[PDB]
């Protein structure tokens, strides 16, 4: 029983949370995600300064209101080439990664990797967090609170 949660580097106290490699977060479940890290999901305006410290992925994930990839630079297979926060407008589907975003990170580039889930509850998953270089902190709990997410 395990969950692996990729993440990233934060950016003005925003990060980007992919779970099990694959898109697979529903909205109610991206809430209850953040909230383990002690963040919430970014707003626009806070995604928009993320952006502007370095921020970019290629991977749509939930902010509050929208479902975005933040781009720097244009790449064709990347938010169809656009920069700028790139909202997605019309998907038949509904589960996407995760934007969090944490206020007590620093206000720049945070490139130190992740080693602890302080707010998850108790639990029977074997949860994992996977940092870009490889690092992991596990911990054996849960996070998620609607039954229809588990
Ligand atoms: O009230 C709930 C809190 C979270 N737990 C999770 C759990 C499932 C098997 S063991 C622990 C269930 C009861």
């Amino acid at each position: 029983n395990q969950i692996d949660l990729n993440v990233t580097c934060r950016y003005a106290g925003v990060f980007h949370v992919e779970k099990n490699g694959r898109y697979s977060i529903s909205r109610t479940e991206a809430a209850d995600l953040c909230q383990a890290f002690n963040s919430t999901l970014p707003t626009m305006d806070q995604m928009k300064l993320a952006l502007s410290k370095g921020f970019e992925t290629c991977r749509y994930g939930f902010i509050e209101g929208n479902v975005v990839i933040p781009r720097i630079h244009p790449n064709a297979i990347c938010a169809a080439n656009h920069t700028g926060v790139y909202i997605l407008v019309t998907s038949n589907t509904s589960h996407y990664d995760t934007y969090c975003f944490n206020a007590s990170a620093p206000p720049e580039e945070d490139c130190t990797s992740v080693t602890d889930l302080p707010n998850s509850f108790d639990g029977p998953v074997t949860i994992t967090i996977v940092n870009r270089d490889g690092t992991r902190y596990s911990k054996k709990g849960e996070y998620r609170t609607h039954q229809e997410d588990i």
